[PDB]
């Protein structure tokens, strides 16, 4: 019941979006060609 | 308490998703091959 609540899903989505944005900026900054 | 509210998390997630989508379209459209 705790893991399927809206607040927990929103928080986990926000954390994963932040990490994914950081990694994508890392990838884009590190192009070779 | 303000930074952990649902509205602020939704807004920040939306902004980061928009920026990430723009950067991902930039990466995908421009390829060396």
């Amino acid at each position: 019941r705790f893991n399927s609540s809206n607040d927990e899903r929103i928080r986990v989505t926000s954390e994963r979006v932040e990490n994914m944005s950081m990694r994508l900026e890392e990838v884009n900054e590190r192009e070779h060609s």
